[PDB]
């Protein structure tokens, strides 16, 4: 099987294809290809600046009858600018999408800053070109009106991105509606054990964004360090005649955390979509589970000039 | 200049002793000794264990006529099982360490657990052996009791101990009392620059518990940076770093008993440093967390 229950009741695929970081040519290509190869889950936000070029894509396939609208799960993100906007936010979204409902949204931060205008999200600096952190709408605030996208019929599922562990408490504490899903960075060097655990005794979903670490299949710079380097991973590659990124995934879904592995490239689409069809034995997952490194590496941009995680 | 004014117009002395691992009659006579010595600030809390022993040597400290209530700024805090049961717990810690009000008051962990009974704080084991995490009272719920103790007129100053920067633009985002405090860890390395310009931005106190930092291990003190600086001003290591701090406005609260080591911690409040010497010490921050909750709570609370 392919998918995990959300806790209400919702399929969503266990194996989606991350958006950040993809634009133009190549990202309509990697949607029409993954599309073909049988990706079924999309993940997009607001602030990636490029909703209307994921929505052309997909319109392209429905249209091509590569798939049907009811087929896809498409999510998208409420950026920190928009903490106090969410409904026109996610209208906004919608729009530029081409989408009457989505799947999933997720709040992107936990974190609100200066509104920038509703469709024009902004990470805005203060007089000293530090970041212009807002004090006035809380995270409960947010989540109530991520709740009302539910209750409008403009969301099926809701959830959040970068929360951890007190926060997600916090959420779970005042939520009318559970959240569905938590995503987070999490992979093989950064293995997030009690984050996991919590999310999943609660009935959470956490999902993994930068599942394969720091790694790309490109020729690179040194000074890059990724779990797909890793020996045991390497080993293990060459045990499951599979490559190293499809271990790093399996690992994932093993513990029930869905990815969203990014990629244009036909050959890696189909290999990371390919991990549904092996499975890790239960002490090669434990050998796995040796290399955690506690080492985050996707990061917000130095310009915000403030450390969220210091 | 040895207190800080807080965003409610009470002072706090920036040097205080944090009480954190000492009982019995160390605990009592650390106590007594750092009062003669000079100190006015002491950091408790109902967790220690410690709050009628604490109450104890402030008691007899004030009866021999050493300081007044007035002069003391005494400090406690309300454990993670206690987040539903913020005035009980207050008026608990009061009753042990036997008196009227709390200068400062704050929410010890972001962290609501299963409560164990008032006076009896404790972190509770869900049947895998794991952290029995509440998720029924949220932190602005345990805030707004926070709120309702200074209501109550038991306790003066209000704040957060171990809260981040997103748990703490939340608090700023619902609070109806601002908080006066945040407290955390922080040293010459783990200098969370970005947490402590956010608090002072907001007009909340920063407040560094750790504040000297870290078989064998590992130690800010041994770093040559300091040792350099230690005999360029002919002072302690332990000096330097508890003045770096003080130098960007974040009082300290280090613990110990010996009187020579109370005495130096004081006289931090003596001399200063240059700018050009609290920039050396800026770059060897490692961002390297080393008070961690106890591994017997069976969750990693900063996964």
């Amino acid at each position: 099987m392919s998918t995990i229950t959300l806790n209400n009741g919702f399929e969503m695929p266990v194996i989606g294809l991350g958006l950040w970081r993809l634009e133009k040519e190549e990202l309509r290509s990697a949607i029409l290809n993954a599309i073909k190869l049988g990706y079924r889950h999309f993940d997009a936000a607001a602030h990636y600046k490029t909703e209307i070029d994921v929505g052309n894509a997909i319109a392209e396939a429905i249209q091509s009858g590569l798939v049907k609208r009811e087929e896809l799960f498409i999510t998208s993100k409420v950026w920190n600018s928009d903490h106090g906007h969410v409904v026109e936010a996610c209208k906004n979204s919608l729009k530029k999408l081409q989408l009457d409902y989505l799947d999933l949204y997720l709040v992107h931060y936990p974190l609100a800053t200066k509104h920038s205008g509703v469709g024009t999200t902004a990470s805005l600096l203060d007089e000293n070109k530090v970041l212009d952190i807002d004090v006035t709408v809380s995270l409960e605030t947010t989540w109530h009106d991520m709740e009302k996208t539910v209750s409008l019929g403009l969301v099926r599922s809701i959830g959040l991105s970068n929360y951890e562990l007190f926060l997600t408490r916090d959420c779970l504490s005042y939520a009318k509606i559970k959240p569905q899903v938590s995503q987070f960075e999490t992979h093989p060097y950064f293995q997030r054990e009690s984050l996991v655990r919590f999310c999943k005794k609660h009935g959470v979903v956490p999902m993994a964004h930068t599942p394969l670490g720091g790694a790309t299949a490109n020729v690179k710079a040194f000074g890059s360090i990724s779990p797909l380097e890793d020996p045991v991973l390497i080993g293990l590659a060459k045990k499951y005649q599979k490559s190293v990124a499809q271990i790093a995934l399996r690992w994932n879904i093993e513990r029930g955390t869905p990815v969203i592995p990014k990629s244009s490239k036909v050959e890696r689409l189909k290999e990371n979509l390919e991990v549904l069809n092996f499975k890790l034995e239960k002490e090669d997952i434990e050998l796995i589970n040796t290399i955690d490194k506690k080492f985050r590496t996707t990061l917000p941009s130095l310009s915000w000039g403030v450390d969220v995680y210091a």
